[PDB]
C-alpha cells in the first residue's frame, strides 16, 4: 500500500518510507492519479505556452539532433530533426526581415527532406553507409558592393553573389568523395597556383596588407610584355593571370578570431553571421567555407579581383591541421601545379611571385623554393636594439646559410612564411610523412617524434629531397623578398625563439639520423651523392660546434679578457703593477657574476612564463650586453696594439670580415654596417637565454535507444571506466614527454659544464685559443665559399645555360 | 519566387540561390508544403516509435529540466518536468522488479506534485523566492541484515531501514533553513560528540579498520565502572554511550571513489545505486546523504552499533570543502559539545577517546587537543630505512615539539588526522577565518593567503588561541595514540612532505606576522601574555635557524670532516704526510659532488613530477646517505679520540643526548635506539630534497524563454565575451601565483648560497664552529626543558590540582 505521499513535492520537507518487498497493489495508483486536478492546470498552462514556437528553441533542437546523430542513435535524431524542421517552418512566417525569412524557409524545407530520406533509410528501402544530411551550398547577394569599381570582366553571378557551405568531412582526404565542390571547379576554371594564408588571432591591418600585396603581385604579373626572353609564358602570361590564382584563407577557430577581423571580412563580402548561424544548425559541421571573387579598392586605385576561399574551422587546432585541410582537400580536388604557403602579415614585393614562378619554370628540377625574409622598416626607429639585432640576424642567416645550403640543393627552411612547392614532388610520401602526427597518436610515435614540434617544414624538405625513385632538389631565390613584422621586446623574442629552437634542434637530429636514405632509396647522380656527403660532413661539424656554444663563449671571454688583465696579456696596458688583489677580484667577479646569472636564468626559464619576469630578463640581458661590449672593446684594442703578421691578419679576416665581404659581394652592406653594433651586444643573450629557455620548456606540446534500468547502470559504469582509462593514458603520455625533455636538458647542461671545467683546469690560453681560432676560421671559410659559389651560379647560369 | 529546392536534403549535393531582396510571396509555400507526402510517413513512423517511453528518456528529460531550472527559465523547466513525470508514471507499470516499480511510482508522483506547485507559483497564487522541488527523504529496507547479531536494543525502524536524501544546498550555512533534517534530530536523540572521517580514493580495508577501531573505543567507554575518580560522568558514562556519538563519513566525489569501497559501503547498508539514480533525477543535488545505525560484526564478536551519516558529494573539491559541509551544516544543526576530526585509515587505540574527553572535561580551559601520531607496525619490516626514519621523526617531533608548545598552551598541529575541538571556542570567528578561501576568490585575498594551502589547521589553532574576549588554550594528550600508514618509498614521501612544508612555512609566517592579536585583542592573564612573549622569541629564533639549514649543514660537514682531513685536524689519524694532491682532491671532490647533486635536484624538482624520476632521486639520496654516514663515523672518531673536557662533554650532551634523555624520561627509548641509525642517513636527503621540491612546486594550487534572432545573436556574443574574460582572469591569477613562488624560491636559494660563500671565504673553522655549537645547544636545551616541564605537569597536576 502506497503511503500518504499526496503532498511530498509541494511541501518543503516530507519523510516517507517505501516498502520494496512486494510492490504496490493495482487499482490504488489509478485512484490517486485520477483524484488530482492540479495536473490538468499544469498541462493546460504548458500547452498554451508551447503553442507558440521560437527560433532559439528550433536551433537548440537541431543542435541536439546533430549530437544524437553523431552518437549513431537514429530514432532520436529523426524525431528531433522533424521537430526542428516543423518549428523552423512555422517560425519563418513570423519574421519581418526578408533575408531571415528566406533562410529559415529554405532550412526548414531542407531539414524536412533530410528527415524523409532518413526515414527511408531506416525502413531499409535505401541502403547507404553512415547517412548524413545532404550537402547544400547557398549563394546570397553581398551586402556591400562597390558600384564604382573597374575590372577586366565579371559575370554578375560571380561579381555580386557570395557562396557558403558547411563541411562535416572528418578526414580531409574524403572531401571530394562526400560530394563537396568549390566554385572554381564548378565554373570550369582550373587555377594553376594556390596560396594559403594561415590566420589565428590577428588584427585586420595585417590581412589587409597581405591582400593588397598579393593584388600588387598579380598586377605586376599582368603588366609584363610578351615575347621577351625573361617573360613567363602560358597561364601566368598576361590579361588573365587573376583567373589562374586561388587564395585560401584558413582560420584556426571561431572562438579565437579577432572580432574586428570578422567585421573586415564581412565588409569585403567574405563572411556573414546570420547565414552561418542558420544554415549550419543541424549539420554539425567541422568547418565552414565561404567563396567569393573579392574586388579590393585602395585609395583611388582599383586592384585586380582575387578568387578567395575563406575556411573557418569550428574548433581550435594547430597550424599543421590548417595545412592538412588545405593540402589534402583543396589540393587533391583542384590538382594545381604549384602551391605557395605564407603566414598572415607577410608583405611581398611586386616581383616575388614572378621570381618564384620563373625559377620553377626554368629549372624543372626544383621541388621547392623559399624566398628571402626581411624585417619591415629596419632603419625606422633605429634606436631599438632588438629590431636591429633581428635585422642583422636575418640578413646574415639568409646570405650565408641559405647560399651555402642552396649550392648543394638542400635547404632547411627557416620557420615562418613564404615557401613554395610544386604539387608533383610532395603529393605522395612526403605529405604522408608531413602529417604523421595528425594521423597517429603520440603514444605510438614516441617522445622523440612528438618533441619535433613546429619543425614539420624541415621534415617536408628532407622528404622531398630524399624521395625514392626521384631526384628533387631545393632552391633559394634571393629576389623573392617578403617583409614581416618582428617583436619589439625581449619577451616575445624569447617565446618565438623557444618555438624555433625546439623545432630546429629536433629536426636537425632527425635529418642527421636519416641522411642514409638519400643513398639507399633516392635516385640521384653520383656527383650529387658526393656533394651531399660533403655537406653531411659539414653539417655534422656545424651541429657539434653549435651544441657546445655557451662553453666556448665563456672560455673565449674568460681567457682573452680576464686572463689578459690578470696575467698581463693585454698589449695596450701593463698590469705588472697593482696589489694582486684587484686582479683576482676581477677574475672572481667575472666568475661569480656569470654563474649567478646562469643560475637565475635557468631557474626563471624552467619556473614560469617569461611575461611577468620582464624586469629580471631585462636586467640579465643588460648585464650580459655590457660585458660583451667591454670584451669587444678590449679585443679591438688588443688586436690593434699588436704590429700584426700573416697569421693574425688571415685569422682576423676569416673570422670577422667574412660577414662584410659576403654582404659587399651581394650588395647588402649598409645593413650590416648599421646593425653590427646592435647585434654584437646581444650574442650572450641570444645564446644563453634562448637555448636555456628552449631546452627547459621542451615539455610544451599538444548507442541504445530505449534500454532498461540495468542498461542505464551498465552504460554509466562503462562511461566512468572509459573516462578513467583516458585520464590515465594522458597522464602517462605527459610523464614520458617530461622525462625525455628533462634527460635532454640534463645531458646538455652537464656536458657544457664538464667541458668548461676541464678546459679551465687542464688547459692554458696558449694551448686552447689557436684551436678555437682554427675551428671558427674553417667554418666561416666554408660559409664564405658557399656564398661566393651561390653568387657565381645566380649570375652565371643565365649566360652559360646555353651549353648545359 | 522560391527556387527548385524540392530535392535539396535528399540529394548528395545541391546548389541553390536564395534572393533576400523582397522575401517569398505567399500562396506558393503552402502548395509546396501540401504537395509532399513523405513527411506524413516520417511523422507516422516517429509517432509509432514515440508511443512507448523508456526509463533512460525520462531520466534525461528530468536532467534537462533540472539544468533549465538552474538557469532560471521556468516555462521550459515546467514543461520538461511534466514530460518526465508522465513518462516515469507510465514506465513504472512495465517494470518487473518490485523495488524499481515502487521507486519509479513514488518519483513520478513527487515530480507531478512539484509541477503543480511550480504552476501555482508561476500563476502568482503562491509567492516564494527561488522555488525548488520539495525535500523528500526515502527510507528503504537494507538489502543485507544479520539475523544473528546481539546489541543493546534496536527499534526495528532504526535497525532495518536506511534513509536517503539528496541535498541541493549551495551554501552549507543554509542547510537547516531549506528544511533538511537528520535522523538523529528527528528521533529525539541529541549526540554530544561528532567524528568526521574524510575519504577520497581509498580502499575498503582502511575504512573497515577505522570503523572497527571506533567501535572498540565505544566499547571501552561503555565498560568503565561508575563512581571512580577517573571515570567520566554524564553522557559518556556507560550503557548508552553509542547514542551520544555520531560519525560522519564525507566522501570527496562520486567519480574518484574506489568501486570496492562502494561495494563495501553497500554491504554494511550505507549505499544503494538504484535509489541514488532514481530519487536524484530532477533535483540536481550538490550532495547525497545516507543515514543508518550500522551494526558491525568481526569474527565471532559483535561490535556496538554506530550512528553513521555518509555524505557523498557529486563533484570533487578539497578536503576543506568537506570540512565546510561537515562543520557548517551538521554542527550548526545538531549543536554538539565536542567535534573530532580524523582521516580515513587512522586506527585509534582503545583509550584515545577516553583520554580526549577526560582532558576536555577536567581542564575546562582547553579549546582544542591533539593526540599522538604513530607509525603502524614500526618494528615489522625493519629492513626498510624510510619507515624507520619516519618513525623516529614522528616520535622525536611529538615528544620534544609537542611538549614544549603545549607547556605554553599553543600548538601548531601537524598535518593529518585526530584533532578534537569543542564547538564553543570555534563556532564564530575562528571558523569564519578557517573557511576564508572557500568564500572569497583568490584574486581578492592575494598570493600570500592563497599559497597558505593545506595549512588551514594552523590557522584554526591560532584563531582559537587568539580569539577576542576569550582565553582558550590548546593541549597535547600523550595517551591518545593514533596509528597511521606511511609511504614506503621516497617518491610518496617527497610529495607528502611537499604539501606539509608549503603549508607549514606559510602558516608559520602568518602566525609570526599576526602574533600581536594575542595582546591587542585577546583577554588572557598577564602571566599568559608574558609566557606567550617568551615563546614568540623562541619561535622567531627557531624559524630563523630553520631557514638557513642547508647552508649550516654544508658548512658543518665541510669544515669538520674535509677541513679536518685536508688541514690535519682529525685526531685519530695524521695527514702531515701525503702528496698535497690527495687532500685537495678530497676537498674538490666534496665541493663538486655537492654542487652537482644540488643542481640536479633543483632541475628535477622544478622540472617534472617525482614519479618517473625515481632512479635519479634514489641515486642522489644514496650518495647523500653514504656521505652522512661517513661524516658520522668521522665525527664519532674525532670525539672519542679527544681526552675530553667539561665544555666538550656538556656540548656533546646538550647536542646529541637530549633525544635519548627525553625518550628515556617518557619511556619511549627503545624506538630511538632502533631507528636512530636509519634516521641519521636521511638528514641531508630530508633537508635538501624536501625543502627544494617544496619551494619549487609552490605554484600548485586550486534567462529568456522564446527570443528572436537578434536576441540569439546578442546572447551568443555575450557568452563569448564572458568566456574570454574568465579565461583572461584565470591566466592573470596563475601568473601572479607563479611570480610570487619564483620570487620566494630565488630569495631563499640565493640567501643560502651567499651565506655559505661568505662564511667559507671570510671565516675559519675556529671562529665559526663554536657559534654553531652554541646555537644548537641553546635550542636543544630549550626543547629539553619544555619536555621535562610537560612531563612534570602531566605527572603532578593530578596530585597538586586539589589546591589550585
Ligand atoms: O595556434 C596557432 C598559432 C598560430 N597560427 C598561425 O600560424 C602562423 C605562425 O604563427 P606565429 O605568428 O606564432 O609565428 P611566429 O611569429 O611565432 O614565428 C601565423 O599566421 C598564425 O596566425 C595558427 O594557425 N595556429
Ligand atoms: O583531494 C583530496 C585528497 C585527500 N582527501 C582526504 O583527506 C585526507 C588527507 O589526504 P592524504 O592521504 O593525501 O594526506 P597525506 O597522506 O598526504 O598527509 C585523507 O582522508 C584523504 O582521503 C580529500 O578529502 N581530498
Ligand atoms: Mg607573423
Ligand atoms: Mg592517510
Amino acid at each position: 500500500p502506497p503511503p500518504s505521499i499526496r503532498s511530498c513535492g509541494s511541501q518543503q520537507y516530507v519523510t516517507s518510507y517505501i516498502p520494496t518487498g512486494a510492490a504496490f497493489p493495482p487499482s490504488s495508483v489509478q485512484d490517486m492519479i485520477s483524484s488530482m486536478k492540479s495536473y490538468a492546470s499544469a498541462t493546460d498552462l504548458v500547452r498554451t505556452y508551447s503553442e507558440i514556437p521560437s527560433v532559439e528553441e528550433a536551433l537548440s533542437t537541431l543542435d541536439r539532433a546533430a549530437a544524437a546523430l553523431n552518437a549513431r542513435r537514429y530514432r532520436d535524431a529523426l524525431k528531433l530533426y522533424l521537430e526542428g524542421g516543423y518549428a523552423m517552418a512555422n517560425v519563418a512566417e513570423r519574421q519581418a526581415n526578408p533575408k531571415i525569412c528566406n533562410l529559415l524557409t529554405s532550412k526548414g524545407f531542407e531539414t524536412l527532406n533530410w528527415c524523409a530520406r532518413l526515414c527511408d533509410w531506416i525502413e531499409g528501402r535505401i541502403k547507404e553507409k553512415h547517412p548524413r544530411p545532404g550537402v547544400h551550398k547557398v549563394g546570397i547577394p553581398v551586402s556591400n558592393w562597390d558600384e564604382d569599381w573597374v575590372g577586366p570582366f565579371m559575370d554578375e553571378e560571380e561579381a555580386r553573389r557570395m557562396w557558403y557551405t558547411p563541411v562535416y568531412c572528418p578526414h580531409p582526404i574524403d572531401f571530394s568523395n562526400l560530394g563537396y565542390r568549390l566554385r572554381c571547379v564548378e565554373t570550369g576554371r582550373r587555377p594553376r597556383l594556390m596560396i594559403c594564408i594561415t590566420m589565428y588571432n590577428e588584427g585586420p591591418q595585417q590581412l589587409k596588407a597581405t591582400l593588397k600585396k598579393l593584388a600588387n603581385n598579380l598586377a605586376y604579373l599582368k603588366e609584363q610584355m610578351p615575347g621577351d626572353e625573361k617573360s613567363l609564358t602560358g597561364a601566368f602570361a598576361g590579361d588573365d593571370v587573376w583567373q589562374n590564382v586561388l587564395v585560401c584563407i584558413v582560420a584556426d577557430g571561431r572562438e579565437q578570431v579577432h572580432p574586428k577581423t570578422l567585421d573586415y571580412l564581412e565588409a569585403i563580402g567574405l563572411y556573414d553571421e546570420d547565414l552561418l548561424t542558420i544554415n549550419s544548425a543541424g549539420i554539425g559541421a567541422q568547418c565552414h567555407l565561404f567563396e567569393h571573387t573579392l574586388q579590393l579598392s585602395v585609395n583611388g586605385k582599383c586592384l585586380l579581383p582575387i578568387q578567395t576561399v575563406f575556411a573557418l574551422k569550428e574548433n581550435k587546432a594547430s597550424k599543421l591541421d590548417s595545412h592538412h585541410w588545405y593540402f589534402n582537400a583543396f589540393a587533391e580536388q583542384i590538382q594545381p601545379e604549384y602551391t605557395a604557403v605564407m603566414d598572415v602579415g607577410t608583405m611581398l614585393t611586386k616581383s616575388a611571385l614572378y621570381h618564384l614562378l620563373f625559377a620553377f619554370e626554368r629549372n624543372h628540377q626544383i621541388g621547392g623554393a623559399c624566398g628571402q625574409l626581411t624585417v619591415d622598416n629596419p632603419f625606422e626607429n633605429l634606436s631599438n636594439w632588438v629590431i636591429s639585432a633581428q635585422h642583422f640576424e636575418y640578413k646574415i642567416s639568409n646570405i650565408l646559410d641559405k647560399s651555402l645550403e642552396s649550392c648543394f640543393g638542400f635547404i632547411s627552411v627557416l620557420p615562418g612564411a613564404f615557401s613554395a612547392y610544386r604539387y608533383e614532388a610532395i603529393r605522395g610520401a612526403p605529405l604522408d610523412a608531413y602529417f604523421q602526427t595528425l594521423n597517429i597518436e603520440l603514444d605510438v610515435l614516441g617522445p622523440f617524434i612528438g618533441n619535433m614540434y613546429l619543425a614539420e617544414d624541415r621534415i617536408l624538405s628532407f622528404e622531398v629531397v630524399a624521395r625514392k625513385n626521384c631526384n628533387w632538389t631545393m632552391h633559394y631565390v634571393k629576389d623573392a623578398v617578403a617583409r614581416t613584422d618582428v617583436p619589439h621586446d625581449l619577451v616575445g623574442l624569447i617565446s618565438q625563439r623557444k618555438r624555433w629552437l625546439n623545432g630546429a634542434f629536433f629536426a636537425t637530429l632527425f635529418s642527421i639520423w636519416n641522411w642514409g636514405r638519400i643513398y639507399s632509396e633516392s635516385k640521384h647522380t653520383f656527383v650529387r651523392k658526393m656533394a651531399f656527403l660533403v655537406f653531411y660532413v659539414y653539417h655534422l661539424l656545424y651541429t657539434a660546434f653549435g651544441f657546445f656554444l655557451p662553453a666556448n663563449l665563456y672560455l673565449a671571454l674568460f681567457f682573452i679578457v680576464f686572463q689578459g688583465f690578470q696575467q698581463n696579456r693585454l698589449e695596450f696596458i701593463d698590469t705588472s703593477e697593482y696589489s694582486q688583489t684587484v686582479l683576482d677580484c676581477a677574475v672572481y667577479i667575472y666568475n661569480f657574476s656569470y654563474l649567478f646569472g646562469l643560475l637565475m636564468l635557468i631557474i626563471i626559464g624552467l619556473g614560469n612564463n617569461p611575461k611577468h619576469m620582464k624586469l629580471t630578463y631585462y636586467f640579465v640581458g643588460a648585464v650580459f650586453g655590457l660585458m660583451m661590449m667591454l670584451s669587444s672593446l678590449v679585443g679591438a684594442g688588443i688586436f690593434f696594439s699588436t704590429p700584426a703578421t700573416v697569421h693574425s691578419i688571415v685569422v682576423s679576416i676569416l673570422t670577422v670580415g667574412v660577414y662584410f665581404i659576403a654582404s659587399a659581394l651581394h650588395g647588402e652592406v649598409h645593413h650590416i654596417f648599421m646593425t653590427f653594433t646592435h647585434y654584437t651586444a646581444l650574442i650572450p643573450s641570444f645564446v644563453n637565454i634562448f637555448t636555456i629557455y628552449s631546452f627547459c620548456n621542451l615539455q610544451d606540446l599538444s548507442e541504445t535507444e530505449k534500454g532498461d534500468f540495468k542498461d542505464v547502470i551498465a552504460k554509466r559504469r562503462a562511461l566512468e571506466e572509459l573516462r578513467r582509462e583516458e585520464k590515465e593514458r594522458v597522464e602517462n603520455r605527459k610523464k614520458n614527454f617530461e622525462a625525455f625533455r628533462t634527460n635532454v636538458l640534463l645531458t646538455w647542461a652537464f656536458s657544457n659544464l664538464i667541458f668548461a671545467l676541464f678546459v679551465v683546469y687542464f688547459a692554458s690560453s696558449s694551448t686552447y685559443m689557436p684551436v678555437l681560432y682554427i675551428f671558427v676560421a674553417s667554418l666561416n671559410t666554408c660559409r664564405l665559399l658557399g656564398s661566393i659559389g651561390h653568387w657565381v651560379y645566380i649570375h652565371t647560369e643565365g649566360l652559360r645555360g646555353r651549353v648545359i
